[PDB]
DNA sequence: ATACCTCTTGC
DNA sequence: ATACCTCTTGC
DNA sequence: ATACCTCTTGC
DNA sequence: ATACCTCTTGC
């Protein structure tokens, strides 16, 4: 029935008991430069609370759903792997929504053109520990000298695990509290399984072999990491991190390859309004002048004419992929979007994200069903393949069925496949661009692969650093024993129940350029309206929501 | 041909014979393997 | 005594 | 008297 | 350690 | 007071 003692302050110039250590900011700041360039400082704040861990472990567990896929024709449905999993819990900062709010993204959005990632630094402070003991009355004690750990791997050596990935990295909303996550990591792992379908015959075989002791990686914060332990009166700060990658375009574009270059000359023009009075190049097809990249005819339109190259390029769809460890999709850059969509047509490319209150879903909203949504990117640079088509070389048209493969002719003899869905044309004429942020749920920046060759791009976010990426930042609460504790016991130890609470806050700056008007016609942007004002404004309870918004609003030639 | 294209040189016992030095323009090689596949990239699912 | 099919990675 | 959709490859 | 809805009555 | 799996983007 004590309150343990109220233990005394002892005072330095950088901290003590009853100290402050920081300062709350979550705010930001556009600063106009000449010639249009602007720095994007924008502050962030968090309160964020963390347990101590279920078990001062590390475990090797194996995950396995062999029963779903059992099915057959449940190939996708597989979820096998092995993962380390560590009693540190990750700090992660990675996505749009921490950094931003609405207000700010519209602006950014509306009047800039391009974006460039800056630097990046964080901090720690006003760390608190209180133990909880406890008919049910639970009390609550600070615990003075009790610390908390944290780690930072700068040198990048553990295994990197962006956490947007999976919606959890800190919350959007600097007026409610946060965690962090549990940290975990990939352990190799071999494993077998192969394709089938509902009228497949037996078990296909479906096993999981076990570990290429070759590939085998086992790291701990311990051994790699300085650790810090902070109490109270600490506080820990981040150096300041720049990076070191491209700038990230906030317009898109819209030609495709037919509007390439100069349109043909109509030798008749219309002589009176209406949507119906078309204009007439005035040529026979066969008989126009010009270039193309077929040597047979002399047809030249439109759809013949010859281009300087190609934007975009078609890929395999819904196509999976096996390695070493199993199934997985195969990716694709450029999504699609238009006309012949609206979010029904959703298909291959397209990004879907999936999240939790702490994320947008509306707070006050019960349920635990996850809030969602498609990106659809503004850049019209994906294909549509009901339209695609090829034929044979003779090209005597209009062309014979024998000479010509559809989106409606069945490959393999199944009805519900066609070229289309094993075909690809990259290429070296291919071109196209970067993914589009998105706010608010988009990964911001991301690692790159230590391969020796790389990738173009990512399509999880826009920024890739070049060189090394800021390190992890870990946490966890230092274990507090009790009067009891027998290490060489195999029970596991019991402690005390602890837990702490701290802030953190992190800066994270860009820079960018404003735009300017070009054309006559006045462009689009983000702006409010009686049909999604209640998105933008709490409830009266204090419900809240984050919806997501498009970011390469305007237009650009591309040639 | 050779004789058309380099300068030969000819040898007795008494004669030797010697190249220069070159120095290589070219990538390093890295030692070590990967084994991460799409499978293992970013951090796994949290058990419940 | 090796430099991107000559002389000439010289001068 | 042409520089990456302005002024402005200026200053 | 308060200046006209940011940074910044700073520099 | 974060640099490309150590010390060490130090010296
Ligand atoms: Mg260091
Ligand atoms: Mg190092
Ligand atoms: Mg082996
Ligand atoms: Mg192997």
């Amino acid at each position: 029935g004590s309150g343990n003692g109220s233990g005394g302050g002892g005072g330095g110039g950088s901290g003590g008991v009853g100290i402050s250590t920081g300062t709350f900011n979550n705010q930001t700041e556009f600063k106009f430069l000449e010639n249009g360039w602007v720095e994007i400082t924008a502050n962030s704040s968090r309160l964020v609370h963390l347990n101590m861990p279920e078990s001062e472990n590390y475990r090797r567990v194996v995950v396995n759903n062999m029963d779903k896929t059992a099915v057959n024709g449940n190939m996708a449905l597989d979820d096998i792997h092995a993962q380390i999993v560590t009693p540190w819990s990750l700090v992660d900062a990675n996505a749009w929504g921490v950094w931003f709010n609405p207000g700010d993204w519209q602006l950014i959005v509306n009047t800039m053109s391009e974006l460039h990632l800056v630097s990046f630094e964080q901090e720690i402070f006003n760390v608190v520990l209180k133990t909880v003991s406890e008919p049910p009355t639970k009390v609550y004690n600070n615990d003075l000298t009790a610390s908390l750990m944290v780690a930072l791997d700068s040198n990048n050596t553990m295994p990197f695990t962006p956490a947007a990935m999976r919606s959890e990295t800190l919350g959007f909303y600097p007026w409610k509290p946060t965690i962090p996550t549990p940290w975990r990591y990939y352990f190799q792992w071999d494993r077998t399984l192969i394709p089938s379908h509902t009228g497949t015959s037996g078990t296909p075989t479906n096993i999981y072999h076990g570990t290429d002791p070759d590939d085998v990686q086992f790291y701990t914060i311990e051994n790699s990491v300085p650790v810090h332990l902070l109490r109270t009166g600490d506080e820990f700060a981040t150096g300041t991190f720049f990076f070191d990658c491209k700038p990230c375009r906030l317009t898109h574009t819209w030609q495709t390859n037919r509007a390439l270059g100069l349109p043909p000359f109509l030798n008749s023009l219309p002589q009176s309004e209406g949507a119906t009075n078309f204009g007439d190049i005035g040529v026979q097809q066969d008989k126009r002048r010009g270039v193309t990249q077929m040597g047979n005819t002399n047809y030249i339109t439109e759809a013949t004419i010859m281009r300087p190259a190609e934007v975009g390029y078609s890929a395999p769809y819904y196509s999976f992929e096996a390695s070493t460890q199993g199934p997985f999709k195969t990716p694709i850059a450029a999504g699609r979007g238009g006309a012949q969509t609206d979010e029904n047509q959703a298909a291959d490319g397209n990004p879907r994200y999936a999240f939790g209150r702490q994320h947008g879903q509306k707070t006050t909203t019960t349920g635990e069903t996850p809030e969602r949504f498609t990106y659809i990117a503004h850049q019209d640079t994906g294909r549509y393949p009901e339209g695609d088509w090829i034929q044979n070389i003779n090209f005597n048209l209009p062309v014979t069925n024998d000479n010509v493969l559809l989106p409606t002719d069945p490959i393999g003899g199944k009805t519900g496949i066609n070229y289309t869905n094993i075909f690809n044309t990259y290429g070296p004429l291919t071109a196209l661009n970067n993914v589009p942020p998105v706010y608010p749920n988009g990964q911001i920046w991301d690692k790159e692969f230590d391969t020796d060759l790389k990738p173009r791009l990512h399509v999880n976010a826009p920024f890739v650093c070049q060189n090394n990426c800021p390190g992890q930042l870990f946490v966890k609460v230092a274990p507090n024993l009790t009067n009891e504790y027998d290490p060489d016991a195999s029970a596991n130890m019991s402690r005390i129940v602890t837990y702490s609470d701290f802030w953190w806050k992190g800066k994270l700056v860009f820079k960018a350029k404003l735009r300017a008007s070009h054309t006559w016609n006045p462009i689009q942007q983000m702006s409010i309206n009686v049909d999604n004002q209640f998105n933008y404004v709490p409830s009266n309870i204090g419900g809240m929501k984050i919806v997501y918004e498009k970011s390469q609003l305007a237009p650009r030639k591309l040639y």
